[PDB]
């Protein structure tokens, strides 16, 4: 019966010169403080965000996990670290440096850290071995960013990827990253609040819409970040959408509600009328306590929305361990 | 029992030539066949949207409005004629013709259609006389964009503009339009799927955020079309994120959720879950029946999601009629 928080981000002990090896103005570097328990992700000289201790140190990590009853934490890169604008070359060299880190993080403890990987989305053939070979060194699945520039994850050569990871057995947690909105929501967090959940409702239904259910293996254990997104809440407008335009059916043959038996999503939604609203849509078996730690927004109480909901018992079971030891294969 | 619907859409019978007197690649004009139960909106020569006869034709839509149940629609511009792109004053003609056809549209039977005006946004001064002179002519409210062409969305001059409204109490509905994603979202409609419900979201905490229903005098009457997009299910994000991070509060000083009551959305939500959490959000007070009609995306029953829910006789009654009734003073 271990609780279990299947999103989390850790962010390795890179130092500026060697992350100026791969590029002195866009490699993530950590500098830490004095006296050391916080610090800032860094690029280049310029600041990038303050962070803390248990970003980046693991037996730290353990206690705070003690401390808010989390038996196992399934950790990823911090998403600055995808480098998916790098040359493809440099960035396979890249993800294979974090993936080793990613090892040596849990290392201190295999047995309560768990990891998984990135890879160099922007090559195919690349990104495929990345995967395989991640996991077969330990990593228990991959992250990957939502899209890759324009491209979304309709897009051939991400379906692809996808279905590489579905054959071989990989898990995949899909975050949202690089955000849309351009020019108009620089303040108050509004990319975060606005335009995060969007993206990830895009690459949901890009997944749907492009009828990539109907190609991609049944096999295929894929997650969404965030709680879908919006995804949830907006479904009905899908579905009427689907049934009174014909543009919208062109490429998916079932109405877009029925595809939620293909995919998962975890639960940070903060708020116990949206989380009931989300496993009503996606059923007590497709969402996975997820809290963002340790970043300032990651839920403070690990668990608590999920405890405090009206959900059921066994639900509630479901989400806080029952689901996420299946699709990680967590033992 | 009443029925109001206040969400509906129309577009006037003008021509070729007329259009053309003001930018004949720009304007919009409608174009009917010669059995005219078909007809079609045209940009210049090029064709824009085909369309159906009840979006111009009020004769045809009083059968249509007795079809269902709607003893009274209130109707407006179709976004494609704001011209918010275009130069000030040819834009405050434009919108002072528009205007003029909308009371011709409602000419039929000012009883049973009521017409919002379109201003011309890009220019204060020019905004708020149409404001003034299209209710003094029988407007019931004004429809803005949520945008302003390809702009960015929140400053003082449009939270002057909403301040005039306000203390000449002239009702505002706010309509979601342009999208954001660029060259992302080319198809299944995904602009409007992901797009606008995200534009409407923005809109709102933009408002909340900049600390704007702060100055704005309360007795503003604002809605946010359809359902305020993903407000309602994101709004627990928003909750936590003003209370977790100090850039979040810097100009609003209330949790967000406290701002609820500075505002209305309409129920055009396809979906029984999130309606009901619609609801439990923003309260049976703050909720309108919005239909969309007669765009093809618009409810085909109209009315049929808010009366087979399980809310309160009440609520089914203010949602259906009562708020709408106070909101644009209809009797
Ligand atoms: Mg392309
Ligand atoms: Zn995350
Ligand atoms: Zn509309």
């Amino acid at each position: 019966k271990p609780r279990i928080d299947m999103h989390s981000h850790f962010f390795p002990r890179i130092s500026e010169q060697e992350a100026a090896k791969f590029d002195a103005n866009h490699a993530p570097w950590l500098q830490v403080s004095a006296k050391g328990d916080t610090g800032s992700i860094m690029m280049g000289k310029n600041n990038f965000r303050p962070v803390y201790q248990a970003l980046w140190d693991p037996a730290f990590r353990i206690e705070e996990m003690d401390a808010q009853g989390v038996d196992v934490q399934v950790t990823c890169a911090t998403p600055v670290m995808f480098g998916y604008t790098w040359e493809a070359n440099k960035a396979a060299q890249w993800a294979e440096r974090m993936n080793d880190f990613a090892l040596e993080f849990a290392a201190h403890n295999p047995q309560r850290i768990k990891v998984l990987a990135q890879v160099p989305l922007q090559d195919l053939d690349l990104a495929c071995k990345e995967a395989s070979r991640a996991v077969a060194a330990g990593h228990l699945g991959i992250q990957i960013g939502n899209h890759l520039g324009d491209k979304d994850l309709d897009d051939a050569t991400l379906e692809a990827f996808l279905t590489h990871c579905a054959n071989e057995d990989i898990p995949i947690l899909v975050h949202p990253w690089d955000m849309m909105g351009g020019q108009r929501m620089k303040k108050w967090m509004l990319p975060w609040l606005v335009a995060m959940p969007a993206e990830t409702q895009l690459a949901i239904l890009s997944l749907i819409l492009s009828g990539a259910f109907e190609r991609i293996p049944k096999s295929l254990k894929i997650c969404f970040g965030h709680g879908g997104g919006s995804f949830a809440f907006l479904l009905g407008a899908v579905d009427n959408a689907w049934r009174h335009r014909d543009i919208v059916r062109e490429d998916c043959p079932r109405p877009p509600s029925e595809y939620v038996d293909r995919f998962f999503v975890d639960s940070a939604v903060f708020n116990p009328g949206a989380l009931e609203l989300l496993v009503s849509v996606m059923g007590e078996d497709r969402v996975m306590l997820g809290s963002d730690y340790p970043f300032p927004l990651g839920e403070q109480k690990i668990g608590g929305l999920v405890l405090s909901s009206n959900l059921g018992e066994s639900a509630k079971d479901k989400i806080i361990s029952g689901n996420a030891s299946k699709f990680f294969n967590i033992n």
